[PDB]
């Protein structure tokens, strides 16, 4: 409850994210001028749907690994038992990756950084999931409008994992104390930087929750599955 303890928690989380961000934000915004050509896009469209589900799955798997390298660098998440740890990632791991996607999204041209270059949503037409593709560009566009900073995404994605409202938690009371200590540090950082406005413009939890459930439902059929 100490001010020093709260600030030390903000600093800790912001660094655990700076070390497991997969890509440097200084480079994601520097690559936006590198858009796919009309020929390179046609290559991604003629590809078989199995070829695309296999590529994207390697991307999501790799991304979910960083979200784990990030979760481990939290002095408080490791204090949870083997079971509670698995619960929070199994439910939250993918949701955090979906939040981190707003970084690689270009709100101007409505493109996303996919494999070295930025490309529109018609680049993934081979999947046949015309509707699912939109829910990502939509969810990412709303977050890219807020101008999410690295520390805000780090603090936000941290509150998506540590959530005492996850089913099957053994040390549920211990998760609440951790969730509060993060919710408190999240408010404190928005005051230091005068960012109280974004609190009422974030995606209502459950939307991010239901959105993720819709993608796994489609994802499982082609590639499996849980995953670790
Ligand atoms: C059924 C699908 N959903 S999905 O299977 O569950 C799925 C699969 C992969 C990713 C991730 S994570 C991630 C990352 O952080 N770093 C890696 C980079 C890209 C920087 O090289 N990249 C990606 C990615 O390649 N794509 C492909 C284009 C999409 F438009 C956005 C996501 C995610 Cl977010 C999801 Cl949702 C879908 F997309 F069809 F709906």
């Amino acid at each position: 409850a100490s001010l020093t303890e709260i600030e030390h928690l903000v600093q800790s989380v912001c660094k655990s994210y700076r070390e497991t961000c997969q890509l440097r934000l200084e480079d994601l915004l520097r690559q936006r001028s590198n858009i796919f050509s009309r020929e390179e896009v046609t290559g991604y469209q003629r590809k078989s749907m199995w070829e695309m589900w296999e590529r994207c799955a390697h991307h999501l798997t790799e991304a979910i690994q960083y979200v784990v390298e990030f979760a481990k660098r939290l002095s408080g998440f490791m204090e949870l038992c083997q079971n509670d740890q698995i619960v929070l990632l199994k439910a939250g791991a993918m949701e955090v990756v979906l939040v981190r996607m707003c970084r690689a999204y270009n709100a101007d041209n409505r493109t996303v950084f996919f494999e070295g270059k930025y490309g529109g949503m018609e680049l993934f037409r081979a999947l046949g999931c015309s509707e699912l593709i939109s829910s990502i560009f939509d969810f990412s566009h709303s977050l890219s409008a807020l101008h999410f900073s690295e520390d805000e995404i780090a603090l936000y994605t941290a509150l998506v994992l540590i959530n005492a409202h996850r089913p099957g938690l053994q040390e549920k009371r211990k998760v609440e104390q951790l969730q509060y200590n993060l919710e408190l540090a999240f408010h404190h950082h928005l005051c230091k930087t005068h960012r109280q406005s974004i609190l009422a413009k974030l995606p209502p939890k459950g939307k991010l929750r239901s959105l993720c459930s819709q993608h796994v439902e489609r994802l499982q059929i082609f590639q499996h599955l849980h995953p670790i």
